[PDB]
């Protein structure tokens, strides 16, 4: 939504551990722990360091590259050189600094306008979609490896992104 | 050119004989303050065509039925729609050689950088006219607006560098 500027010094640094490898950044906006813990069992099986927004009981299954936050600087984290990716419930806002960043999503929508602003996006080839409720992990897993490293998702978010900057 | 999302395409077909405009000053608008706002929005609600504004702060209290407001467009794919008539922009390079490209119009309103010389750059060519953001009234935006979307020259010109 606006220009990157620097991040915590703790977050940057932890940043700057995904190496070659990057980042992800995911936010949904107190689900059940069973639901948890299949959303981090399948964060922690990608190389990419993750920053997740969560502010219920820490899943059980999270893993060494993913870090819990209650609160994130969303749109100077997806403006960062090593972000590669976002999780998003598919809010107008977050969309909206992922086109401007230009990062690729995964969409879980959730609720009200959510459903379609995802649809969109997929219809560009800018994200891909999962099902909250039913979703495995193998399912997210699935879903993320192919918006980070597929590059169609890369190049089709960075066409709606050019138009944004002049 | 790609497909509009339902909505948008709804509303841009509602436009019928009219046509569209679509209007975006950029991603920074340090002076979009809401007495500007509201003269842009008074003289876009008078203009028959269908406006889409990308705008984002407080609904202008001048809104017109006729004019949608949205957090970004997809500006290339309106730009390339057959409804279009013209383009309201803050003359950043990439959106006129887009508007170039599917040949439209345009009402320049620069506001910094390069802008006030892309849109003379238009102007020397015939294809568009220009306002100045700070002064201007709502007559003078609607008279603009006129001008390019009721003046075949303005779409001619800019179709002959197409």
């Amino acid at each position: 939504s606006n220009a990157a500027k620097p991040l915590p010094k703790e977050m940057e640094d932890f940043v700057q551990s995904s190496g070659e490898n990057g980042v992800v950044v995911f936010s949904l906006g107190n689900m059940t722990e069973e639901r948890a813990n299949v959303i981090a069992s399948a964060l922690a099986q990608i190389p990419q360091k993750v920053l997740w927004r969560f502010d219920g009981n820490k899943p059980d299954t999270l893993g060494l590259n993913t870090r819990l936050y209650k609160w994130i600087p969303q749109n100077d984290l997806l403006g960062h050189p090593k972000t590669r990716a976002f999780i998003t419930h598919g809010g107008a806002n977050g969309i909206y600094e992922a086109i401007y960043h230009g990062i690729p999503m995964v969409g879980i929508p959730l609720f009200a306008d959510q459903p379609d602003n995802i649809a969109h996006m997929k219809a560009r080839g800018a994200a891909v979609r999962v099902d909250f409720n039913t979703m495995s992990s193998t399912d997210l897993l699935n879903a993320l490896k192919r918006v980070i490293n597929d590059p169609s998702y890369k190049e089709n978010v960075m066409k709606l992104s050019r138009i944004q900057h002049d």
